């Protein structure tokens, strides 16, 4: 009668260390409670979903919402938590869209949500001065012309993994620029690049492009590339997720400012986007949970504590699903991504509504399309095939 | 209820999907009173599968291939081990030694029964190469970076491959094994060790190739499409690639095309050209369910097992078989042809089940960096090396 | 690489044409497995016999269960089956009852059943009609009554060639309207006609006879002057194989129906009764078949399969020994003999349980007992009088 | 005050009261835990409950009071100027955190709960070892017999045995515990509320009384001793026994302490009690919630959470040496006779603290009554006249 988790965080996950000092914090607090932790990485809903079968399963459990977790509730794998989310008063402790993109297409509340993650985009402003820029919005001169300047000083402009998961993802969100995330969902849920919204983000990105707005050769650049040339100063831009913003170096850092992805006359959003997802890693409870539910609410009341909450913001520079004054102010970027607000916005993290098939055919596509010249034809083209399984 | 269930990749798009529809109407011929449903899936099928299985629900029979989703089902019981109805049934026997063990994991249980399988060669276009004026098909490196050089001096590209996706992916891997026993392949495949004096010697034997020319132009950058458009409208005079793509090689062109294996290198660890080749595509799994069923179960996998039943997959679709069959895809050429291929080429393994799931995509990508004209087999093996550092 | 299959059909023999279009289709299904048959009928057990002495037998006979091959099993001429009847997922695909006439007293399963026959009685409608009879008789009385009305008409009665195996046959079905299968298998295999089931039946056979139940003279008729009889429409009722009824003119055919022979008072069936037997046409496997049982596995799956049992229902008007939803409309007497069940009572077909040196004497004694007059105790006389040379 | 995200606690921990320092401890805890949430503390002592009514009839009283269940505040659940506690007892799955008896005894006639318990009181026996190994008495006594032999043995030595204030509080909580010998919880509860000291058991534990006190159990003149003499002569080790609150026992002199051991009352034969007996009260301060505090309901929610928890409540006990009305696994270490009293299981019987029971008008001639009491020579029959007439007010 334990409380078993379990949890992908423990290891090498990202917020490991906080979640272990939480652990060991809840049990000072209550001496007499045994908590016991099973750690699995990408492979947790398969060892989740066989020991449910043998109604050996965890009580509780840590896992983002992907592909094979979107099919627990229904098949009842994992229960409906809003029951619990009502009872305890939880409720109000979770930012609005994170509650919604953690609800059924029915009225089902997947899990308690957690972890969640800001995009954004930084520029060095040392670099832009070098040239003759100031921080930038706009489609035309402004992100263009800053383009042309830094290459005029021989400084790279956008840098970004052209040929892996951060090329896939800026292509998205640029191509956003038309699209609202409703629409949005339908474009990568589907292979749709042939919606009006999706031709002018495509036509957009395609002139931003053939401008050199992005670095040289980018469609071959990795991730590894990408962070490389920002840190070392010779790129001046990069669209990263917070928690890799987090790894540029204190020096560079200092004169670094985070903002949006700058807009497009005849933009559907009214400010620079930004990338945002909520559904990293949340609470799931089990059967087994609910016949131990009093335990069970005993450590989520805990988690879900602004106390708690706080140091994953603060120690891991974590960004967060609930509400919370605390700010990541120990990994400058982090922090300041955190104080955004309202002069950018918000468009989707394709990964949950993209069917896993079209995954790797989307950033072989997506290397295709940063190729200097490209017709937006072609883009449209091999997006589109991408998604040829399904 | 009383009604096999069987749960297939095949039944629309997939290869070979006519054949099985022909197959279960023909099923359906023989057994008036028997009742037959089929579930199509794709690429998602192992998930839609686990998936019903935990609303205790899941199909009789499974219809799909070995990779890292499928290939632990049956160590946690998602699928039974088939080895008592294969004997029992009398069916080993009709499966392909090497087969039956390619699907017979670490504690002697066979998977599924095994079913297709695939003949991957090299393509070269007679035609383009007597144009260009080599008079034969290479079997050595020299010999390929002669022709290689000769070939775009009449203007035209020597090796077609997809530099940025699975084709470049698997080519890379297998030219890399000219080094390699099967062996060696499965544990640096598996591991990530690519530090071992084979691959180092396979890495600096593609490397030279790479830099002398062999591959088109751009090669980096090109998709299994390109490679195959390429190879099609004869812009480009050689093509490695599946019996599955070569069956789809336009007639003229497959009329002045023959098979053969990748040229090897000197102090090569096989006998001859080498091919890649797999008994591990879709094949017959049994789920609990279909244990309750397994008198349905049977009537259906023996006629899957019959020798015309076989041959009409091999002769009407073009497919390789991991069963035992006198059968040959004549009347798709450059299949047949890839099947008739014997001790003059060596097989060479093809990775896929042994490399882990998370270094799959960063070894795409570690794949075009390496097709990349200029750089040092040092960066190539860092590359792929790096591509492990996820698992 | 060769089954050789000593059978007797392939010629004359009923159900030779369904039997070859199988023959030709499993070689279609079969390429490089060679099929060949060695014809015979009824010196087919001796020419069998002769070939085991040159030690080059058979691999599969097919052939009736008789007093020759009723030895078979015991002495190992022919193997027992039941270990690959079980093992080949084949037992279920036989009629129960079938597969206890085919066992001997050891358990051994001495063949694959695969023939059958329903023996009913034609009742000529029309021919009834044309004389006052309303309804097919379902008692002794009703069918005196009747042929007395069809007498009157100038219509024969019930023909039956009283001097060979149908008037054997029938007389013994008619005796059995007092004798279970049980107590009918002692009556036959021991010459024992004395029990009270016995003389009850013989005294009912006696009175229907003394009536004018058959035509005149039948004592002296055989199955030629009675299917003649039958088929012109000179007589109005016959108890005949299936096979025979499938050979009655369509015109005539069109108004016939078959059911059961009419009970007497005190009948031990719940009847009218017809004649059934399982133990035709079967496959026997040979020791030289056992060496090389590959070959007869793909045989006897492939003629067991409800594919090609319905070929002979349907094609030929095969009664068969295995479960089937087919039935011979092609053949309405046989496929409405098919369709009898409950409302009548089977019957032992003596055949097998009588010893071979009582059979001749047994037809001799037939003739005389269908002689009106001959005395119950006389026809009781005769009948064991037909023992005398067994032991 | 006012504002939300602004709890305001009444309280009468702050300064001098016990647990007072682990109190303002745990409220900078709760701060360091909720940094979005204001605590502001109004502190008051015995005249916090008159405060508190004037702050309620100005529609400005704190949210959470913490006071003791007294006959002021046993006014308020019924009036209003409290709201019942039960119905969050209950969600929040508190109760069961609540010594059974504890949450019975703040549970009014209607099944309402006054408050949420939180401090409580042992008050056993404390028997020197040294000085009874000096006397002869080789084992604490566990019966009236063996209590007044070792009471004579005690006395041949020159040592005081049982030393008590009969002019004060201490000697009319002891007078009434071993009259107790005879009582259980629900007749000790009509004795001391009505002042009827003519049942069965009021009459027994009168006459064992008398017995005890006759045979020279209690110090010479113990009729007009006070806490202090009490307490005095235990730690200068003049007398070897002393019933006391833990709460004194746990200023004894660590020289004493050391050799000094606690248990219960001795028992007569046939006493109402496995025995022996020890006094325990659950009605010392606990946590009441305001109709204004109902307004900050979540705010009180996370209050009462963290106060109820299992590592604030054992600093009580650790770090206070406070007994609780909670279940715990704590002890009090650090104050060795505290913790032993608290180690203290079914070999020892509950006994009723009179207090909340008795009319504000009766405690003070309780008290006079039982100085008459304890004097050697005074018949049952005046012990029960001199109790009875301490109720003349009624």
């Amino acid at each position: 009668d334990t409380l078993v988790v379990h949890t992908q965080l423990g290891t090498t996950a990202p917020g490991s260390p906080t979640y272990l000092a939480a652990v060991d914090r809840f049990r000072e607090e209550n001496p007499g409670v045994k908590i016991k932790n099973l750690v699995n990485g990408d492979d947790l809903a398969q060892v989740y979903e066989t020991s449910r079968l043998a109604r050996k399963e965890a009580d509780v459990v840590m896992v983002n919402l992907y592909d094979k977790t979107l099919a627990w509730t229904d098949v009842g794998a994992t229960v409906d938590v809003k029951p619990y989310l009502d009872d305890w008063g939880l409720r109000g402790r979770v930012l609005p869209a994170a509650l919604a993109d953690w609800t059924d297409d029915e009225g089902r509340v997947r899990a308690f949500p957690y972890f969640a993650t800001n995009w954004p985009v930084a520029y060095n402003r040392a670099l832009l001065d070098r040239a003759g820029v100031d921080a930038i919005p706009t489609t035309g001169d402004q992100l263009i012309a800053a383009a042309r300047k830094l290459r005029a000083k021989g400084i790279a402009p956008v840098t970004v993994g052209g040929n892996d998961w951060t090329g896939q993802k800026l292509l998205a969100q640029i191509i956003q620029t038309f699209l609202s995330q409703d629409e949005a969902r339908h474009v990568y849920s589907t292979g749709d690049f042939g919606v009006r919204g999706a031709r002018l983000g495509i036509e957009y990105f395609a002139h931003l492009r053939d401008a050199g707005v992005f670095a040289d050769k980018a469609q071959g650049l990795t991730s590894d590339s990408m962070t490389t040339q920002f840190n070392t100063e010779e790129a001046a831009v990069q669209s990263a997720m917070s928690s890799a913003l987090a790894k540029v170096p204190e020096k560079v850092a200092g004169h670094t400012e985070v903002g949006g992805w700058p807009l497009a006359d005849g933009a559907a959003h009214d400010g620079p986007t930004v990338i945002r997802a909520y559904t990293l890693i949340g609470f799931w409870i089990s059967p087994n949970g609910v016949r131990k539910i009093e335990q069970v609410e005993k450590f989520l009341r805990f988690m879900y504590r602004p106390d708690v909450v706080a140091r994953f913001v603060t120690e891991s520079g974590r960004d967060m699903a609930l509400r919370t004054d605390a700010v990541s102010t120990g990994f400058p970027l982090v922090g300041a991504a955190q104080r955004l607000g309202s002069e950018v916005s918000q468009v989707l993290l394709p990964d949950v509504y993209v069917p896993p098939a079209a995954a790797q055919p989307l950033i072989t596509a997506t290397s295709t399309s940063f190729t200097r010249g490209t017709s937006p034809a072609r883009v449209r083209a091999a997006l589109e095939s991408a998604y040829r399984s399904v």
